[PDB]
């Protein structure tokens, strides 16, 4: 009998959405080489992941519009095309169905979404296909979606500090955490927003729910909740698998450098591919950094040199690295790293606790504010930095307390026992292993 398995992949088709993705599909891929795996994406997205790069034989790469007319020059803002590409609708994914039966001679059998892009959900339901929603952002935001009402309620009412005790698992989490996006009712909401929630209504929808972390770090209460809500929950390990990976450079020299220095001495400093720090924070980093006395690496855009405080690069060359760009999963894999400074992006976190690197949080946007203090108060491998943005005075306080001080064992002390969760959590035996197999047989059985 002909195998005519065939899954269609929708990315959410930017930055950092899109490795996690790829790495899922290049695991399914792998297990199931006589099955069709069609990638879906823009030609932005698709030259993001795929330039440099060999794909296993039955994964192939098709490109749909972007929404962007040829023409049209968006803002500098992180959202406007986000927008412009959730405003194509399902007539656009649809396209990229059609180039996928075109070329595998096959139907799709089942979808695999990036939770974002809901509109795969109607184009699953019309083709009566299984939908499948991957989530690659901060695995405790899912609950908020949930319980909008109850949220938006509490943050125009209740104090900035009180606490969601009204989410499972989630009481540690504040008002102050919640992401703004998801409280913005008029001119602000934005068709990302309004996307995002409508995750409550969507999510339940999905055959399964497939999340980009480990179970073994949520709250186990937080994951009951979550399974009371969705058909199927599971968690696969996002650690890359090793045809994700490019043999890794260092054009800068970061990890020769990190290895004249001494173990967990060293600050990394990253806020991300996408955050744009104001320009008093990114010169607060700046004077503290060098105040401070701490060896430290900060990847920094280069757009954001000439802001630096005048004679800094020069002053603290001997004990600090600036560069445009370093191979950030391999920085904090160095035993030399002892602080991983962070926007906390979900990819970021993912690849700092799977190292044992504790963390000092300044969150920006999103549901960064959701893995602040995650890290601070549940996992208790991190500080949200002092004043909640960065100022020189605290972020000297809190480098000092991470780096050094005995008031900071108990939180290096928790990052060393997190890593060694993760290692054992990524076994063969492992409930994320069997989570997998679950997956496999999903596609399987469409
Ligand atoms: O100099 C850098 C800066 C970032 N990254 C990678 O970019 C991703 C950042 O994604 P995250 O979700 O942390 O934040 P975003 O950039 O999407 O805001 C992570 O995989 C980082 O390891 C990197 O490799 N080198």
């Amino acid at each position: 009998m002909k195998n005519k398995q065939h899954v269609a992949i929708f990315p959410f088709p930017f930055g950092s959405h899109l490795p996690p993705l790829l790495n899922l599909v290049l695991k399914l891929a792998h297990i199931a080489p006589n099955t069709s795996f069609s990638f879906i994406g823009t030609h932005s997205s698709n030259a993001f992941l795929f330039t440099k790069r060999h794909i296993p034989n039955n994964i192939r790469v098709f490109t749909i519009s972007d929404g962007i007319p040829e023409g049209h020059v968006p803002a500098n803002n992180p959202i406007e095309k986000l927008d412009l590409f959730l405003s194509t609708g399902p007539d656009n994914l649809r396209k990229g169905i059609e180039l996928a039966v075109a070329e595998t001679k096959q139907s799709v059998t089942c979808i695999i979404a990036d939770a974002f892009v809901t509109s795969s959900l109607l184009v699953a339901q019309t083709l009566n296909v299984p939908w499948i929603a991957f989530w690659p952002n901060v695995s405790c935001s899912l609950s908020l979606y949930f319980n909008i009402d109850l949220i938006r309620d509490k943050c125009s009412k209740d104090a900035k500090n009180a606490t969601l005790d009204f989410l499972p698992g989630l009481s540690k989490l504040r008002v102050e955490d919640v992401p703004q996006d998801m409280l913005d009712v008029g001119e602000k909401e934005t068709l990302f927003s309004r996307t995002l929630n409508s995750l409550g209504v969507v999510l339940p929808q999905a055959k399964a729910v497939v999340v980009n972390f480990f179970a073994e770090l949520d709250p186990p209460l937080f994951v009951k909740y979550m399974r009371s809500k969705l058909q199927s929950l599971l968690y696969v390990v996002p650690l890359p698998c090793p045809q994700l990976l490019l043999p890794e450079i260092d054009s800068n020299g970061c990890l020769s450098w990190l290895d004249s220095k001494s173990s967990r001495s060293v600050a990394y400093v990253c806020f991300g591919t996408v955050v744009s720090p104001p320009p008093q924070e990114v010169v607060a980093v700046a004077e503290a950094l060098e105040e401070s006395g701490f060896p430290f690496v900060w990847a920094l855009k280069e757009s954001l040199l000439s802001i630096l405080p005048k004679g800094f690069v020069e002053r603290t060359s001997t004990r600090g690295k600036v560069v445009s760009w370093v191979p950030q999963s391999h920085v904090l894999s160095h035993g030399s790293v002892g602080v991983f400074v962070t926007h906390c992006g979900a990819n970021s976190v993912m690849e700092s606790v799977s190292n044992g690197v504790p963390m000092i949080c300044r969150p920006f946007f999103g549901d960064q504010g959701i893995a602040a203090r995650v890290i601070q108060d549940i996992w208790e491998v991190g500080v949200i930095v002092e004043g909640k943005v960065f100022t020189k005075n605290g972020f000297v306080k809190s480098l000092n307390l991470i780096l050094v001080q005995e008031d900071g064992k108990k939180i290096r002390d928790n990052a060393l026992k997190v890593k060694q969760i993760v290692q054992d959590a990524v076994g063969p035996h492992g409930q994320a292993a069997e989570d997998f197999n679950t997956l496999v047989e999903v596609i399987s059985s469409s």
